[PDB]
């Protein structure tokens, strides 16, 4: 069975970001052999004319985080997206694999060790957390970083 | 034994907000008979002179969310605080009781049903979610709202 | 005639913050002999039941920034409030006196020199901008900081 | 002389956004015959190892807003970017033309008339401000919207 990554991001909210930013990240993950669950694409069939669609998206996304093997969370922005953060907290509590992506060079932090709010790293090991922290789309395929180690059992 | 509420908020980051905003919320919860776990206060014996303090705070807060009975999440701001959101996601995944506080009247939402990102409500029931959503400090004591129903088994 | 300070803040958006955080700041400024224009208070005779109230607040605040002598901008939050930032940009372009207030210890910055986005400091001097930068309510009345020196022409 | 638009955005902060999002917007503006001043590109010839680079960037952007004819502010995100907002306030106070771009469908507002904080619209007319408000890159070239009309 392929490992399943839930690709959490705010990029579905902007028409241009949805069209241009997500496909390259999806493709980078798929090139490692990962099955990618991207929520904006997976919720295509919900009936958005009905008033309960927001509840139905919430529950579908909760189920996807429960059923994934890891989360790949796009945590660009100041601050990172609140929905992505909820999904990240779910992933941490459910002991999913955690991978963080930030190619935004601004620092937005409450501490000196981590580049973001310390809670985002609570599900990563004390040592080597930066191996799970990706700062460019080109880095996703790196054999030295945590996605590759995960797939190769190292 | 008293129910334990984890009071998640960004109010510890600002000197004035920590001093003035949190004690009234703490007192409102305590007046219901709740034991309040406030993380900015509870992390007062971490050695902040040591470089790992941020990791030890992260783990301490994760353990507190695992051990609470419910979270009372202050979700003021545009957007809500990313650390609060991680803790909220943890609470949802761990089937804790979920209560939300927002006396910020700005609307910051991706949908028409809820006043915030739909993910924040994923741990609340489809019907009656607003019973868990508090919009003033004065409302916390309300016998018609979910904190009181929780405590009285209704 | 008293110097006029426009007190820009997001604190009017939260019921508790409006009641508890703003009066102490207003009072500290007034103790210096300043006439304080606080926008949430100053627009309390607008009819908020009428559809044009938002345009009338915008124009009232535009006029107040044009007519003030200085702006005292509360730039707490990650990021600072977007309305406060528009008013700050107006003040810079109109050669008003500029004073910044941040008692939030988090860093949210795109550079190493300043704790915030470099644009917020465009109306401050290259050297000694920190004299215009207030990090606690108790510091506002300091005779060593720029607000007091400005009022006394020293 | 070609009208000058200052293209304010936070897209320069993210490597992928700077590479992918900004060139299409620049090209849409330039297709209208506009001279586009994009701050992340224009700041290139600043020495970023001299300690004062942040101050120099700030002053250079201030001057570009003073010397543009209009601002085209990308106000995506929740909230819109604080540096874009400072530049927008400068443009309002300096009586520059104002155009806003938001293809982010989330609402982030303190009022019922506008989809964002009311201050962002203080430099736009009470009626017809929507004609200055662009919600897709495709819309930038519309002859029914305010940017094209401003060119005549
Ligand atoms: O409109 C939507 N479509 C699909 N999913 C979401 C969500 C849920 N998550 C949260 C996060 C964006 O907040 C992204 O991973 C999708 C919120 N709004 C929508
Ligand atoms: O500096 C800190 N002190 C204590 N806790 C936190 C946390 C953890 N949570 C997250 C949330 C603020 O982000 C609040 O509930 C405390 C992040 N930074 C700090
Ligand atoms: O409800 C309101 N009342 C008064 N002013 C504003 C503004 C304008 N400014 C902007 C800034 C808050 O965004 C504060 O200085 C007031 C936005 N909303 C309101
Ligand atoms: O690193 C930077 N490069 C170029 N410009 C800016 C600015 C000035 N403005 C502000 C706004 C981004 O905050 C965008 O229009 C550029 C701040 N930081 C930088």
């Amino acid at each position: 069975k392929r490992k399943i990554i839930y690709l959490a991001s705010p990029y579905g909210f902007s028409q241009q970001q949805k069209t241009l930013l997500l496909p390259p990240i999806v493709r980078a993950l798929e090139a490692l052999g990962i099955e990618v669950w991207e929520p904006f694409a997976r919720n295509n069939q919900i009936d958005f004319s009905q008033a309960d669609w927001a509840y139905r998206v919430a529950q579908a996304d909760l189920q996807d985080v429960k059923n994934c093997d890891g989360i790949f969370a796009v945590v660009n922005g100041t601050p990172p997206d609140e929905g992505v953060m909820v999904e990240l907290g779910m992933a941490i509590a459910l002991n999913k694999a955690i991978f963080l992506f930030r190619d935004d060079f601004r620092r937005c932090s409450d501490n000196e060790r981590y580049p973001l709010n310390l809670m985002l790293f609570a599900g990563l090991p004390e040592i080597g957390w930066e191996n799970y922290y990706y700062t460019s789309v080109d880095e996703i395929q790196s054999h030295d970083k945590a996605l590759y180690k995960w797939l190769t059992g190292m």
